[PDB]
């Protein structure tokens, strides 16, 4: 659950739905396609500083005030989200 907390501190919320979709791919639809996709989170973890855009909408993603520990852990928990 180590993503659950801190996916709450960061408003991840507000545009990625576990259960629906806003602005970024659904945590459930993104966790079906990097689901068990281990290095996958890795990749992800530098898109949310780095921003993202291509993998999903064609809108790119401004970087998150959250860190590296704290985007990878949202990387894995994403990934393997249960
Ligand atoms: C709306 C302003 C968003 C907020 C707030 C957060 N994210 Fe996001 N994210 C958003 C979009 C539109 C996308 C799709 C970008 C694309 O074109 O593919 C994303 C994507 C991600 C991804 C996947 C990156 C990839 O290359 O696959 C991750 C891992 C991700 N977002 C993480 C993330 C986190 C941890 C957030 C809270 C700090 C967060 N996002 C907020 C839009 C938005």
């Amino acid at each position: 659950q180590d993503g659950e907390a801190l996916f709450k501190s960061k408003p991840c919320a507000a545009c990625h739905s576990i259960d629906a979709k806003l602005v970024g791919p659904a945590f459930k639809e993104v966790a079906a396609k990097y689901a068990g996709q281990d290095g996958a989170a890795d990749l992800l973890a530098g898109h949310i500083k780095n921003g993202s855009q291509g993998v999903w909408g064609p809108i790119p993603m401004p970087p998150n005030p959250v860190t590296e520990e704290e985007a990878k852990i949202l990387a894995e928990w994403i990934l393997s989200q249960k």
